[PDB]
């Protein structure tokens, strides 16, 4: 059999389960909405993992374990989701290792989704071999992961690299975390979706050449000359850039990897903000867009593949 | 002889040279203004060190080496000041080890002043024994130092822990670093001095019970009910607090140490901002005011004392 992992990724919108090969190929991926309650969510994770495990046999893949990427603060040693922002409701003090390992008879690893993104970039991506790098993954929310001396920083209370909650305003838009002025509150998918929905509500988004509203609509409108959309995207990208400047002046990594579909749209503004505002000693920092399709899911697999 | 170090601290205002014992007692300290040019500055450092070395003999202290704390990005391995903001002009690509070691016939260590502050807190202060902690030192500028796994983080280009240049506004006041919205531009001594000088210019600082204007005047006025002074100090303290929140959500240290005379004035507002805005998983972070008189100078001594 192809040595493989089962990988789960639980984000602000979607719950995905995949069979991933030891080379980082996604063999098969199942996608559902992340349910809004604990009971539904745990049951769906189990269902999807059991079905994926059965298909793996039919696809001749030998599953070595299960890795779970999730939003929230996580204790990876104990496989417990400690605390989540409201992007995932009813997801506090949750033992994921026990129910999954009991159901599937497999070892189970769990980490925060940004930390998994970092692990993917270290194994399969542009972080391979590097002593220090940081990643920011834009999705519903913004996740972060920090590699220092080749290893993740988890922090004294497993809250390191909550990079979506870097604050770049004294005021600013409200964040789902309960704060305001967080980069996530400016630049996440959810933030852009809201701003697009607000413009579309006021008949102010659509422009000649387009016609369920989201971040990509705002970006399309901006390419097609919508002035309000361009301004929103500049503000968003500037905020993210300032988050990155904070990271540079804190950790001073050699490389920043931006991932998620919005990364390509933000990279130039992030580079410009660094150029215009960061200290000269961090100007040699490389800022790139990830070459991985799905860092969090790949990073969940990497925990199994490297540690089983 | 009492085993001792010579310690130099070069900040935004003052150049100090001290004889420091292996127990962290400042035996004797000399103070001058930090000159504004390279030639004057290097000559004064040398003068003051030669005089301090001669007095050490008369005080029966055996000097084991020289440690230098300086503002700027520093390569400690080579003893070179790489780049400085304009708080210290003409302080770029400067080899400090060679001229000092040639003049004094002593080994010489050099690091950034915030990194020295961290080293002092690790040896003599509230950081002793801790795997991870961060310090912010408020003076003319704001300096930072990060201990992770018991050791300083210097970063990939010696620009880690430039914590005064954490950005907490999309706009905000200009920073001497050339950016705007940096915590230093809100909350440093220089920032408060400027704001006090601005009020005093408009006859708006003095209040019944007081009568060369600086940060302590603004703070005195605020205690005595000056509404404009209280508001400025709240803004300043909120900005610093947000800097700290960024640190928590980046590194998630167990302890944050605030030092410099302004620390006592800011600690309650910093704690309040953390309370009101940071994630619940960092709420257990201890935030304290330093118990050391002069962390940078003590930390410069600690390099000699621990490594000679
Ligand atoms: N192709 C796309 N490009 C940009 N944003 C997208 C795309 N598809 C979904 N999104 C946005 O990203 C979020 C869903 O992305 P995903 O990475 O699946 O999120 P999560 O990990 O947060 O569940 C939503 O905000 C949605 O608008
Ligand atoms: N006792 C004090 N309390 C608060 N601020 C002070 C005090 N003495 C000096 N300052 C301020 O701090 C700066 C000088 O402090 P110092 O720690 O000697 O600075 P540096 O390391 O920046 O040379 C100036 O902004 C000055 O107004
Ligand atoms: C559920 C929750 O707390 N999510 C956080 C953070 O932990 C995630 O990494 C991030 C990206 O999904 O979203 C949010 O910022
Ligand atoms: C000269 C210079 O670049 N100083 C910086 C920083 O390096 C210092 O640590 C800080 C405190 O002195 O001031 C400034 O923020
Ligand atoms: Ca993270
Ligand atoms: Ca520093
Ligand atoms: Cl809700
Ligand atoms: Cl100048
Ligand atoms: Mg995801
Ligand atoms: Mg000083
Ligand atoms: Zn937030
Ligand atoms: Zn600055």
């Amino acid at each position: 059999g192809t040595l493989s992992a089962l990988a789960v990724d639980l984000g602000g919108t979607n719950l995905r389960v995949a069979i991933v090969s030891m080379k980082g190929e996604i063999v098969k991926k199942y996608t559902q909405f992340n349910p809004k309650t604990y009971e539904e969510r745990i049951n769906l994770i189990l269902q999807m993992c059991v079905e994926a495990a059965a298909e793996a046999v039919k696809l001749n893949c030998r599953i070595l374990g299960v890795g779970i990427s999730t939003g929230g603060r996580v204790n990876p040693r104990e496989g417990i989701v400690l605390h989540s922002t409201k992007l995932i409701q009813e997801w506090n003090s949750v033992d994921l290792r026990t129910p999954l390992s009991d159901t599937l008879h497999l070892p189970v690893w769990v980490d925060n989704d940004g930390n998994c993104a970092a692990l993917a970039e270290r194994k399969f991506g542009q972080g391979k071999g590097l002593e220090n790098f940081v990643t920011l993954i834009t999705g519903t929310g913004i996740g972060g992961g920090i590699i220092h001396q080749h290893e993740l920083i988890h922090g004294s209370s497993f809250c390191a690299a909550e990079l979506g909650h870097l604050v770049v305003s004294l005021d600013g838009p409200d964040c789902s975390c309960g704060s305001h002025g967080c980069i996530e509150a400016y630049a996440s998918g959810m933030a852009l979706q809201r701003e697009a929905k607000k413009l579309h509500d006021e008949d102010l988004l659509l422009v000649e050449g387009m016609s369920a509203v989201g971040a990509l609509h705002l970006i399309q409108a901006a390419k097609l000359g919508n002035a309000k959309a361009q301004s929103i995207l500049r503000t968003a990208g500037t905020a993210l850039g300032l988050g990155v400047v904070n990271i540079l002046h804190t950790m001073n990594p050699s490389l920043v990897i931006l991932s998620g579909v919005l990364a390509s749209h933000y990279i130039h503004i992030v580079k410009d903000v660094i150029r215009q505002q960061a200290l000269s000693s961090v100007q040699d920092v490389d800022v790139v867009v990830s070459d991985l399709v799905d860092p969090a899911l790949l990073g969940a697999a990497s925990m199994v593949l490297d540690y089983t």
